[PDB]
């Protein structure tokens, strides 16, 4: 069942549990997050951002995502336009069968994030299709997402509350301000999204370490921190620089260990493995496992 | 389009060219693969072994050519069974949408492999399918060829005149029996199929031990065998090893030359590069460039 981002987001915005979002680029990617969700009984976000969505065709990615629905019929499954950054990209998401549409306009200044998030929210709603909007870089002002919610009729927020994408979120100490997450919540009471929530668990780091990688001091947000931001009424948290150092962890692993070794079945499906654990254990820390 | 594999073999055997038949286990490889044919205006033998379909899962196999015949509606696609071992996985490749089954038989002696294919031929025919067999191991009879093809109806043969699957094909000299060949075509007068036809050309060895890979001395056909076999016959030439070494050998590029790299795509673009070259050389090579 291929349903309207909102109508996952709401149950957990009513239940008060998070739901990841996960992002893919290819089959391997899908695979093991479906299979992740059929394991822990979890609905699912799956995202792809516009750069993914021009590697694999918008095509193969609706395409693939239909298919895996299929399969698993019984779970719930939203298809997310990741980090959309134009009125015309989010429009052709939704015409190629995307439930869920993110529009990131929040580097302009408020008057215009509005604008255009409403009229892309006129054109998704108009389609059955949910929509994202974010506000903050600094970090949101509480009050304005009181009007932009009000305003524009966005189903989900992004408050900047400290993250930040990539695998360096953190060049000190992590802190997230969970007061202005909290005012957030109170004033728009809508389900609210945590972009760069990644944690790099120490085991996928180990591995990946292990393989002769190299992660330049990286930094992610701790499992504490996850779990108090869904306390403090975070619904979606967007997923995606985990999965990709526990599937390359594998990959190179493979690489040293046999010279002599080309079956990609041979690479991928030890990786296809570590991706699945690393989205099993996100979606019983966030909350979401057994929700089906 | 999607076309039974007997539609592009009958032209290539009236004609006197070579089809290349490439293998896929995921999505970057059956780009590739498409994207070759689209740049050289060839016709495409797509080949999914049962691995290959446990790996996928059929659903996905067969959806994700789908999606890429809608992509290029122009060429003609042939969906293939790569060494079906059984009746019963003939019938579920057809049942999935299969346009081509191999039933692989030849290790049975001369009347079993003809019944089990004349029933797998049977049930293939009967839903519009083309179907492939294969003679030999003691080299093809090519007497008993013309018996199997007049009896069983098979639409094209896979007769053993020397190659063997993988890497290890001539632990000596390289030497196809091509008068045995010649005999084979002039008897049963049909599309003639050449297993074991990877390559190895040179460049493709070169990345891939420039990449710290081992190929532990892999020799595969040369090019003149190739093209001798062509004006033999052969007119479907499976196509494999080749494909992964030159995927795999980018891959383990990256790994090793940035540390920090766990973009996939940062993997798999230079790697989907490489395998569509090696297609479309092969392409030009075998005769079917150019002839969409
Ligand atoms: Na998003
Ligand atoms: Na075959
Ligand atoms: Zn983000
Ligand atoms: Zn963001
Ligand atoms: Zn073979
Ligand atoms: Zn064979």
């Amino acid at each position: 069942m291929l349903v309207k981002g909102n109508e996952i987001l709401l149950k957990a915005h009513k239940e008060g549990y998070g739901v990841g979002a996960f992002n893919f680029v290819n089959f391997e990617m899908l695979n093991a997050i479906f299979e992740a969700g059929n394991e822990e009984n979890s609905p699912l976000f799956i995202q792809a951002s516009e750069g993914a969505i021009k590697y694999m065709g918008i095509d193969m990615a609706v395409g693939m995502v239909k298919i895996m629905c299929e399969r698993y019929p019984h779970i719930p499954v939203a298809l997310h336009l990741d980090h959309g950054t134009t009125f015309e990209s989010c429009e052709k998401a939704v015409k190629a069968g995307f439930t869920s549409v993110m529009i990131d306009a929040s580097h302009h200044a408020f008057e215009e994030n509005l604008e255009l998030t409403s009229k892309v929210v006129k054109m998704a709603h108009n389609a059955g299709v949910s929509v994202e909007a974010e506000l903050g870089r600094v970090l949101v002002n509480p009050k304005e997402a009181e009007q932009f919610v009000k305003e524009s009729q966005v189903d989900y927020l992004a408050p900047a509350i400290g993250t930040s994408q990539g695998a360096f979120k953190f060049k000190g100490e992590p802190k997230l301000d969970f007061e202005r997450l909290q005012e957030v919540k109170r004033l728009t009471n809508i389900p609210l999204v945590l972009h760069g929530a990644s944690a790099i668990p120490d085991n996928v780091r180990k591995s990946y370490l292990d393989a002769g990688g190299d992660l330049k001091g990286s930094k992610g947000v701790p499992f504490e921190f996850l779990q108090e931001s869904v306390k403090g009424g975070i619904n979606k948290v967007n997923t995606d620089t985990d999965l990709r150092i526990a599937f390359i962890a594998e990959v190179r692993k493979v690489a040293n260990e046999d010279k002599s070794q080309f079956d990609l079945r041979k690479f991928f499906s030890p990786a296809q493995l570590a991706l699945k654990n690393v989205v099993k254990e996100r979606m019983k820390l966030l909350g979401s496992a057994n929700k089906i």
